[PDB]
């Protein structure tokens, strides 16, 4: 330099621009040069740091301590922002078609691509001394254990600490990723909330937002995330969605695997025998509940490796691979009780971040579902910051609200959730909320069938598309990804794990559930566990195999309903049919594969025969 306005060494607080590999300095400094940090803060990762952040955000009011559990907190946010928003989740690629098929109707459901053009005013409107009078944090992470030929790590730079809290949370973070990483390749994650000191907007809730201009862009072919505007979730925690899900599933395209909205866990039988199965269901669907399952069947046991993301890549021995790239989990709140999740409750008592729900008079949290009785005389503060009771017509914790808890901590949790080589999937399972049509479990009659099942998926939120669980996910062109897992079957030792579909959620005449869920699940899985061993327990239907008369373990569960259960009615599929087809048509078009169309082709005909 000629003056003094390039280098930042002077606002280093922690750490040293020296000490960083050159392509990190470069990434740190430039981005400091144009947001114009008053601090810079590189993250070591350490209980000291992570406790003093703590302690800094409950003294200015941005946290509170949840004084009835060991080093929990709860964070309320502004209600303006609570959640991601897709309308405002972008990705850039140099044309649109790779980045979504193109949709005939005009509007697409399968992402939303960004010219890059358009997002380089975007960024100009937004970045630009964004960060005056705060610390810009420099969170080295790895996503994946560190040592795990399958991790992969970024950097994401950030102005809020409670970002900095959660990620060290959600993945491997500090000083040791930095000595890991070297001078290889990183994943470039920029963020701010969006409020340049001194404040031009109100500071509403101590949570600093900018919603007007809240975008959250993807530059794959840059490696690059770019995050404005939003302090929440998933659009803040940029390793979680827009790493290990967008960023991810465009290079496991271009490098030969897999990254999946999939939960993972290990299931052993009564004989020893243990198996890993995935699973992508959308967000309201039973996930971290199946994930963590506690099984009432005699004998079995279910051990979580995780429960929101899976990366899976075949070794050279043809077993496809996974590991949760994620650390922690990031659980929606309500809905979880002792009864529907009991090792939940028993992961998120300590060290755990809550984000928007309920506290109680005494120190602890509350939403709803919750179904846990309070004592007489306690009372309830909503996620609002206002008194609250039972009867109220809007609920005390906000739909969207979250735990943040450490991985390590659930009691279940499987010893080899941490294996670097990853753990061996023998199932995939699809599921969705269907109260109509759908049976209990099916499956798949072939790969290319159970990618079809795959790519059919609806879910009632009105019954929506959501392929693969992926839907608000792809990083790219929808088309491509089908064509991507459909060519898993045409490498030589691969072995393809068996593909099936569940509804826990099928109703009778009258809006009664037919299926008692929660742990009685376990038995669905018990089936599947044999159907991958190879045991003749199915029957032939249209749709693929279902569990033959007798298979199913119903003991102890009363009169159930088998015949409603497992129905196919083909006026129901003769629907269900044609919508898909119809949706297919609209929404991947020329990038439909032809395997796909012929699945398609083959369902309406096995329908057409019944
Ligand atoms: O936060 C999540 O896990 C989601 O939205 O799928
Ligand atoms: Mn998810
Ligand atoms: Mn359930
Ligand atoms: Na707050």
């Amino acid at each position: 330099q000629l003056h003094n306005g390039l280098d930042f060494s002077a606002k280093v607080i922690q750490g040293s621009l020296d000490s960083l590999p050159q392509e990190v300095r470069k990434f740190v400094e430039g981005n400091a040069q144009l947001c114009q940090p008053e601090y810079i803060h590189i993250c070591d990762g350490s209980e000291e740091e992570y406790g003093r952040l703590l302690a800094h955000m409950q003294e200015e009011g941005v946290i509170r301590k949840l004084k009835k559990y060991d080093n929990c907190w709860l964070a309320l946010t502004d209600p303006r922002d609570v959640a991601r928003i897709e309308s405002k989740t972008v990705i850039i690629t140099q044309e649109q078609r790779d980045t979504v098929p193109i949709p005939k109707s005009g509007q697409s459901q399968l992402g939303r691509w960004m010219s890059e053009e358009d997002f380089e005013k975007a960024f100009n409107a937004r970045f630009p001394g964004c960060m005056k009078g705060r610390t810009m944090y420099v969170i080295p992470f790895s996503m994946g254990p560190l040592g795990s030929p399958l991790a992969k790590i970024g950097i994401e730079l950030t102005d809020s600490p409670y970002v900095v809290a959660s990620m060290r949370i959600m993945t491997r973070m500090g000083t040791s990723v930095l000595e890991a990483l070297g001078d290889g390749e990183f994943i470039k994650c920029l963020h701010s909330v969006g409020c340049p000191l001194p404040l031009k907007k109100p500071l509403v809730n101590n949570w600093a937002c900018n919603p007007e201009l809240t975008l959250i862009a993807h530059l794959p072919d840059r490696r690059e995330i770019i995050s404005f505007g939003s302090g929440y979730g998933g659009n803040s925690l940029l390793g979680k969605k827009c790493f290990a899900l967008r960023i991810a599933s465009r290079l496991a395209k271009e490098e030969g695997w897999l990254a999946e909205h999939m939960l993972i866990l290990g299931i052993t039988n009564p004989e020893g025998k243990k198996k890993y199965l995935a699973a992508a269901f959308p967000s309201a669907c039973g996930k971290t509940n199946l994930a963590m399952m506690n099984p009432t069947l005699p004998g079995w046991k279910v051990e979580c490796v995780g429960d929101d993301i899976a990366w899976m890549k075949f070794d050279a021995q043809g077993n496809l691979r996974a590991i949760n790239p994620e650390n922690g989990f990031f659980g929606v709140a309500p809905g979880t009780s002792v009864k529907t999740n009991p090792n939940a409750i028993k992961t998120i008592q300590k060290n755990t971040i809550f984000t928007n729900v309920a506290e109680t008079s005494d120190g602890g949290v509350y939403w709803e579902g919750i179904d846990e009785p309070l004592a007489p005389g306690v009372t309830i503060t909503s996620w609002k910051n206002k008194e609250w009771r039972p009867q109220d017509e809007e609920p005390c914790a906000h739909p969207n609200s979250r735990f943040c808890t450490p991985a390590s901590q659930c009691p279940i949790i499987d010893p080899a959730w941490e294996s670097p080589e990853g753990v061996p999937i023998e199932g995939i399972i699809f599921g969705g909320r269907r109260p109509a049509g759908v049976p209990l479990v099916y499956e798949a009659l072939s790969w290319q069938h159970g990618v079809f099942v795959g790519a059919a998926m609806r879910s009632e939120a009105v019954i929506m598309h959501d392929p693969f669980a992926m839907r608000p996910f792809f990083g790219y062109n929808f088309g491509k990804y089908l064509a991507h897992w459909l060519s898993m079957a045409h490498r030589p030792a691969a072995k393809l794990p068996k593909i099936f579909h569940v509804n826990w959620f099928r109703k009778d005449k009258n809006g009664k559930f037919l299926w008692p869920g929660f742990g009685e699940n376990s038995r669905v899985l018990e089936w599947m566990f044999g159907r991958i061993e190879g045991e003749d327990s199915a029957k032939l239907t249209p749709i693929g195999y279902v569990p033959k008369e007798d298979a199913l373990n119903l003991k102890g569960l009363g009169d159930v309903n088998v015949e409603e259960l497992f129905g196919i009615s083909k006026e129901f599929w003769e629907k269900e049919v044609e919508e898909i087809d119809k949706y297919l048509e609209d929404q991947v078009n020329a990038d439909l594969p032809y395997e796909i169309e012929r699945e398609l082709r083959a369902l309406k005909q096995r329908i057409s025969q019944m």
